[PDB]
């Protein structure tokens, strides 16, 4: 459900939060709730069709969990859709780990399981992510962990498309098990600071994946994680999604299962950012 009416009332813009990626995000209290909201706000232009944006706004509304930035409601007014939703005050993980340098194995592991209970929710749900990394992970005050979900025209003009060809254009390869994968490169770019072959162009990281020959990815140093974290990284990176594990069975490996993963963790790398 959407709102029609000057969001600028209801809501005083506070920081200006957003940058490139992000684009234009702002910090807000609400009026009346007197509560810290973020209000993503969108540019749209004539020739963007409002009507076809109402059924991926329907996905942000009806996902309700703790590991998933909650939605509150989306504002039309003076050809801007602003998008207000639960505020994260440390912004994303990538932002964190860029002052703070690498994440512990314990503190991955918190991050580990917090995402795959989003994930286990989203999947029941049967959507998919699709962009599991880093910069999509965001962070509390208290530390708690949740997962941003988003919500072209130079893949081709679809109109000579065959159906066939505009079925791919919308749903990519993509399965349930892509965000599973997805976890394992970010839980090595929270180990590492960047994922496997950063330093490789990204079409060259393309071709190689798609080599029948291709190894998937691993840690740098055998020795600095446990037995545990390694097949955290060996399970969820398996080449063959018919053999990639769900993310509920991932809840139930030992790296996500141990005892003392909670956000007292993650506070610590709040504190060791405030502090260096
Ligand atoms: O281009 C990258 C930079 F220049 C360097 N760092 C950032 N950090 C950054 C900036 C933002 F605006 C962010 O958005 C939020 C911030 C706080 N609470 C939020 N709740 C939901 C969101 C989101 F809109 F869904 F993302 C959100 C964010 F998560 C991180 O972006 C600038």
């Amino acid at each position: 459900d959407i709102f029609n009416r000057d969001p600028r009332d209801h809501y005083d813009l506070l920081q200006r939060l957003g940058g490139g990626t992000y684009g234009e995000v702002f910090k807000a209290r609400d009026k009346v709730s007197g509560d810290l909201v973020a209000l993503k706000m969108v540019k749209m232009e004539p020739d963007d069709d409002v009507s076809t944006l109402q059924k991926e706004i329907l996905i942000l509304k009806t996902c309700r969990h703790a590991n998933i930035v909650a939605y509150h409601g989306s504002y039309l007014w003076l050809q801007k859709l602003w998008i207000c939703m639960e505020f994260c005050g440390a912004g994303s993980l990538q932002d964190i780990y860029q002052v703070t340098g690498s994440l512990s194995e314990l503190q991955i592991s918190y991050v580990c399981r917090e995402v795959l209970q989003g994930l286990a929710y989203l999947h029941s749900q049967k959507k998919i992510h699709r962009d599991i990394k880093g910069a999509n992970i965001l962070i509390n005050d208290a530390g708690e962990v949740r997962l941003a979900d988003f919500g072209l025209s130079f893949i081709g003009t679809p109109y000579w498309m065959a159906p066939e060809v505009a079925a791919v254009a919308l749903k990519g390869g993509y399965n349930e098990l892509c965000d599973i994968w997805s976890l394992g490169i970010t839980a090595i770019e929270l180990a590492e600071l960047q994922p496997p072959l950063f330093d490789v162009h990204p079409l060259r990281v393309l071709f190689l994946m798609t080599k029948s020959g291709y190894q998937p990815p691993r840690l740098k140093e055998k020795g600095k994680w446990s037995a545990a974290f390694h097949n955290f990284i060996k399970v969820t990176l398996t080449k063959s999604p018919k053999k990639r594990p769900s993310a509920t069975k991932m809840l139930s490996h030992q790296l996500v299962s141990q005892p003392g993963l909670n956000r007292g963790l993650i506070l610590d790398l709040l504190d060791k950012l405030k502090n260096p």
